[PDB]
């Protein structure tokens, strides 16, 4: 049926795509603009507007007033941001749905970035057909987590902020932390063994799906892990957030 525009707000880039929910893929190429710095509500709103404007002008674009799905790296409750771990703190308590709807001139509904990735994996990726608890852990600027149960999203799980060995988990195990501390893939594997085995004890999941940029290098560390839970890289990576954002619109509507 009718495609929907999905927007993924990341630390280094704000990208979007026209999503065909029938195939779980994008129509045409994804479009990206640099994440403004500082990334404030006002600057980010402008960047999102540019991405949406570009996609809306394409022949394969959905109706001009169709709702747009957008991701954000934080807790989202009733369109309001409740955490801003790696973004400007001015985002806290910001009604992002209202902010973007006003700027774009069409309905906009935001969802956590990891949650969106989870919806996508559950519907079109490594989580399809898997019942029970499925945890999608994304490794990038921060550590994101989508809690899926029986194919349904249990919203806003922030497992990247579990405390492990005296530290906020992502401060030591994010993709960024790995480079900052000069860790080899094997040393990083030690940190991940600790993280996943801990989360495994916390939830006894049926499956772990690893997302985020460096999940593309999963063969460098997953083979070293010794878990009771099967663990595989995510099917969608560069487009997981975009697709998941569109899925959320559909589910809500
Ligand atoms: O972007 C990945 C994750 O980073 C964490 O620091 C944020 O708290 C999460 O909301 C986000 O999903």
């Amino acid at each position: 049926n009718a495609p929907l525009i999905g927007i993924d707000i990341g630390g280094t880039g704000i990208k979007g795509g026209i999503v065909d929910l029938k195939k779980g893929k994008l129509l045409g190429e994804r479009f990206r603009v640099p994440t403004p710095q500082p990334a404030t509500p006002e600057s980010v709103a402008e960047a999102v507007a540019l991405v949406v404007a570009e996609l809306s002008a394409r022949p394969e674009a959905p109706a001009a007033g169709s709702p747009v799905g957008v991701t954000f790296p934080g807790i989202i409750q009733h369109g309001v941001v409740h955490s801003a771990a790696n973004v400007d703190k001015s985002w806290l308590n910001t009604d992002i749905d209202a902010l973007l709807t006003a700027r774009l001139g069409r309905p906009v509904e935001v969802i956590n970035d990891a949650d969106a990735a989870g919806l996508a994996e559950a519907r079109y990726g490594a989580g399809a057909g898997v019942k029970g608890t499925v945890l999608v852990i994304t490794l990038g600027t921060g550590i994101g987590s989508a809690f899926i149960f029986d194919g349904k999203l249990v919203p806003n799980a922030e497992l990247g902020h579990l405390e492990i060995d005296g530290h906020d988990a992502e401060t030591k195990a994010s993709a960024v932390a790995r480079e900052r501390d000069g860790l080899s893939w094997d040393e990083y594997s030690v940190l991940l063994q600790r993280y996943f085995s801990h989360v495994e004890f916390l939830f006894s999941p049926e499956l772990f799906i690893v997302g985020g940029g460096i999940s593309k290098r999963a063969d460098e560390y997953l083979p070293n892990l010794r878990l009771r839970t099967p663990i595989v890289p995510a099917v969608l990576r560069n487009e997981a957030g975009i697709v998941g954002a569109a899925i959320e619109i559909a589910l809500q509507h």
